[PDB]
């Protein structure tokens, strides 16, 4: 069948000819979903790896349409899990934002649907690292070109230090590693944002690998975890599990007595600002001071 034929046939090199010929398999037929359906989920593909993320949304809504009756609901549910897969390893916030929030529109009433927590759950995790990202800025500062520490080395982002060596070129070539391309030592807020989601996944696991933090952490919800994470950026593990009196209180929901109890360390006389907001995350469990 013919159908079949083009969709089959179209697989090809030149991207935007075979595109064009997917774009060809939805006009020549495509009522009948699950041709229609593969072909959207491959100019999906196609378009994600040619980076033009737009046109790759506006597929994905056609896709959707699909599966309310085009299509099995395991078979849509399969695709749609394979593109949220190929689709998490990206540091395009926003696109991942948008995705997750059509994806849970469109599945909200989805019969024996369990996609839609999943990709709740993702927009949940997505959302709170937007948040410490920029509780991080605001504390210490964003940084998009290379530049030097208070030790000499070199560093970017959000305090992601790159090399400890005198070269700069050694740092160029540890950043364009770590971001993938050449970047000439300049990177976007994303790619910062990304750098900084990876410290945060170090400072996590350290917590849990800190017999005093592991205790106080799990306890926390996630806006003060990112209080916790915040001090750990700033002193480090057992810097922070010195806080033997407020971590009790904090892991027995004390919110007022350990902020009382915080602001009466040093690190509160020593950089009050900093300190101040983070113990009013602490204590109300909020990002207002931010
Ligand atoms: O099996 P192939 O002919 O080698 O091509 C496959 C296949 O697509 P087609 O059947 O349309 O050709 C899969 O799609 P389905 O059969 O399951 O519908 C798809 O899997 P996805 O569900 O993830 O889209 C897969 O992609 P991948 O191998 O990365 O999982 C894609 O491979 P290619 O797109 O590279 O040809």
């Amino acid at each position: 069948e013919n159908q079949y034929y083009n969709s089959k046939a179209l697989k090809e090199d030149d991207p935007k000819a075979a595109l064009s010929s997917f774009q060809k398999v939805l006009e020549l037929e495509g009522e009948k979903g699950e041709w229609g359906f593969k072909a959207l989920k491959q100019m999906i593909k196609i378009n994600f790896k040619l980076t033009n993320f737009p046109e790759m949304m506006n597929r994905y809504k056609q896709l959707l349409t699909y599966i309310r009756s085009a299509v099995t609901r395991n078979y849509s549910e399969k695709s749609i899990n394979s593109i949220l897969d190929y689709i998490s390893t990206s540091k395009q916030m926003d696109l991942l934002q948008e995705f997750y929030e059509t994806t849970l529109e469109a599945l909200k009433d989805a019969k024996n649907d369990r996609l839609w927590f999943k990709t709740n759950t993702k927009l949940g995790k997505l959302y709170l690292e937007r948040n410490i990202f920029e509780m991080l800025r605001i504390d210490e500062g964003l940084r998009l070109k290379i530049y030097k520490d208070t030790e000499g080395y070199y560093t970017i982002g959000i305090g992601h230090l790159l090399t400890k060596s005198p070269s700069l070129n050694a740092a160029k070539s540890e950043l364009d590693k770590a971001i993938g391309r050449n970047t000439n030592g300049v990177i976007t807020k994303d790619e910062a944002e990304k750098l900084f989601n990876q410290d945060v996944d170090a400072a996590v696991r350290g917590i849990l690998r800190n017999a005093k933090l592991k205790p106080v952490y799990d306890s926390l919800d996630a806006v003060r975890r990112a209080a916790l994470i915040n001090m750990v950026f700033q002193m480090g593990e057992t810097g922070v599990a010195g806080f033997t009196n407020s971590l009790r209180m904090l892991q027995q929901k004390r919110w007022d007595e350990a902020a009382v109890n915080l602001a009466k360390s040093r690190w509160y006389n020593q950089t009050p600002n900093r300190a101040k907001r983070v113990i009013t995350t602490f204590r109300t469990g909020t990002w207002d001071a931010y």
